[PDB]
């Protein structure tokens, strides 16, 4: 219970006071511990999770146990408690929230930028709290589609103490070594979804250098950059494990693997050359019918107009992901057997792949 | 005749000076005087409309009322207007012309931005006027072409106080409620002229989610930002009202129609359902052409390679609007009536639309 | 020999100061004196040439002189020469080719950007040299490729003081009389290499406005701005002289050339109308082959998928480059040579071509 709870934290305050050193080094002391109290408590974000009804109880014992602090030491404290700590003192609930709400989404009724951190007034006629530091946005990869021609991927911002629009973002692929890296740009956002189509016939020619590309998102404000790992929250990966994509580099063959990290389940992309014959079968299915059979793994192809090319003969034909290994081109005319085996390219509706 | 207008207005301000109350009082009453004058009179961009000639008996009948009025005053009015005082006083319209030339396109011999706010220097050796808004850019929509694979937009910024690249430009969609919010990034720029190629296959899992997504440009200062609704000022739209483009989305059918608000002449975009065999016909012509029929209003297709699919057997085609509400795909073999009825999948350029 | 070398450069800084005239003119006398040699003498990035075993037989020798040179003069000197004429006197190489190797790549241990300009501490510990003026990037072309359907270059900054993320690049197009201007947003980077896809139909509008246009590359810090022209530094060009795209544009043709100019070797597009059977001949090869050869100059194709229409069918087929002046367009059947004489229309990918 609220002010049973709160009663001991205001005690612990006391003795942390009336122990035996210096003034100053009891508030950095104190200082750190409400910085956790706060970080990893009941007391964070209780306005949003305790029901509307029973928050007015939380705020009085919440009110005077930081009234047991004294206001010095809101200076020492994470920036972005000083308004709660006002409020608590001042026991004042639609402001409390306000707040917290405020963080959740970047929404202020009046704000502006300074040094890199938040000047913020939450309601008409309130002060302005200056001086708040921009913590790290939490991202959510809410889509990841694939196949041969692009990636498309849409990161969400779930939490960021700073709206729409001040902000720029971009993706990052990162090699595993840090030596090298390529960045996409924001193709189209809704809201704080945001939405990468990685061309890659524009990475193509990158791709090559490492063998592992870690995907972050890079979110700048003005000159402060925030480096954020994706792929721990997400939802459920459309695809089996190791399904790829074929890429055609040189005369040679390669296939691109997203996955997702052993330590900490972020995703990442797998760049490895393949022998073709050795990791996807080409045959005949009835007379107008070529199927791809990813041999280890699944092979995802952009589905619509493809084409096979012979040497003095060509055929279009409809291509189908028929399951997640298996590909369906079904041509707009028959080929007989001993053609079939003469087939010196095979298109998809953007990319060419030489046999 | 000049003299004799602005004899009139001069007197006028000699009068509000010789009212009867305090003396801040009547600066701010003529503060507001002058702000409005210059904002719907004469005065306003005569150096750019009146005849080069006749401009010099201009400026010596403005130069004698602005000398009625105090060098105190220039602060409390609108700060564009402060260099058309001081060169009024100096009946100097070299540089008066000058200034109004200077705010049409953003175009300064000295300048840079101080707070989000201009700071001018006209010519060669005059001062530096310090502190200058920045106001709302005027945009004409000089182009607007779509299909069912992307619309193409271009937004002619006519007038702007600041010249192109010290700014950022967006395309947003903004749902009627103002809840749900899309932003298109621009695809090229030629000078004042801003191209945006909207992508449907980017944008149609984001449009179901509100009817009338009314179009905004959002151009971005560092951080104050316009928000400036388009369509009003336009060339004439290339369709009849009501066309539209064909959507498909988890198997089911919608269209997205650009029309023009009642209110205030905006363009806006419309997404709601459909039933697709009660507004688009299928039928065969002679028997290599399939024709689809806009009933109620007319649908823009992309012209280029088409298919059609069957359960067993493909045909490729070329597509051609051949008017606003019929389109024509040239099938590349006949297709009899038979198997015309059984089609399953009909494909444009870059779209399929599964039937 | 080193400081036989220096020997001499600190006797004529010596003499400078015992010239007779007042003081401060001998300083910028002086001052001129060092801007010179640093950048002009064997001086200049000592630190990354010589190899690392004798350059602590340089730093001695240019310690002395530099010990030579009262420290008053480093003010007026050029900014970025302050750290070198530190660490010269503390005769610290260590340091000193930290310095010059900091200002290549753009990596400093610390920094940030004060109106426009760099603090830098080079090492822990050491201290800040502060207001670094920025100096023009070194660009090269090191791709460039383009077809009937888009230009595809990269740029490569080679030096650069400052690194990846803090600045922002676009393509500019600019007229030869400076009228008209075209930019092309970035499409993707892998490190300091800046890719472009330039879309035709994006551009197709705008080119005929003039027949030159010069490409630059502007690096946008903040709103210092950098027009760097780009073509003199480049891998060697893909494409025999005078190798060009065709356009089509309002029921008129068009050739798009890449080319060198003459004064500084830097590349630019030259539009300009042409007559298509003039300039391109279309003839039958075997019965299922189109042949497109051009008659002054190559024209490059984007290959893969294409199409040929007649008044009342089409015939699908596939597009290769065969030698830079030829292409060969494969259909999928034979086409005879009565009806070759009546194609109305030729398509590639992504294009279509009124005949």
């Amino acid at each position: 219970s609220p002010e049973d709870f709160y009663e001991v934290m205001r005690l612990i305050a006391v003795e942390i006071l009336n122990a035996d050193l210096e003034e100053a080094h009891k508030d950095q002391i104190l200082a750190e511990f409400l910085n956790r109290h706060f970080s990893f408590s009941r007391t964070n974000g209780f306005s949003l999770k305790v029901k509307l009804e029973e928050q007015p109880q939380w705020i009085n014992a919440l009110g005077d146990f930081i009234q047991a602090v004294p206001e010095r030491v809101d200076a020492l404290v994470m920036s972005k408690l000083r308004p709660l700590l006002h409020y608590a003192r001042a026991k004042d609930i639609d402001n409390y929230r306000t707040v917290e709400e405020s963080y959740r989404q970047g929404q202020y009724y009046r704000f502006d930028i300074v040094d890199g951190k938040l000047n913020i007034q939450f309601n008409e006629g309130e002060p302005y709290f200056e001086g708040i530091d921009i913590a790290k946005p939490k991202v959510k990869m809410t889509a990841f589609k694939f196949d041969n021609h692009k990636i498309v991927t849409e990161l969400t911002l779930n939490e960021f103490m700073i709206g729409e629009g001040h902000y720029d973002v971009r993706l990052k692929l990162h090699s595993r070594n840090k030596k090298h890296t390529m960045y996409v740009p924001l193709s189209v956002n809704a809201n704080k979804q945001y939405r990468f189509n990685i061309m890659l016939e524009d990475i193509k020619a990158y791709l090559p250098k490492e063998k592992i590309w870690d995907v972050f998102l890079e979110v700048q404000i003005g000159t402060e950059v925030f480096e954020v790992r994706v792929g721990n929250q997400r939802n459920k990966y459309a695809y089996t494990a190791e399904t790829s994509a074929l890429i055609h580099l040189n005369n040679d063959f390669y296939r691109l693997t997203p996955y997702f990290t052993k330590d900490f389940n972020n995703i990442s992309l797998y760049f490895t050359a393949i022998t073709l014959t050795d990791s996807i079968s080409m045959k005949l299915k009835g007379k107008n019918k070529i199927i791809l059979t990813g041999l280890d793994r699944g092979y995802v192809f952009e589905e619509g107009m493809a084409s096979v090319v012979l040497k003095d003969d060509m055929i279009m034909g409809m291509l189908s992901q028929t399951s997640e290994n298996e590909v369906e081109i079904l041509l707009s005319k028959d080929i007989k057997k001993r053609d079939f085996k003469n087939i010196v390219k095979l298109n998809t509706a953007h990319m060419t792949y030489s046999l």
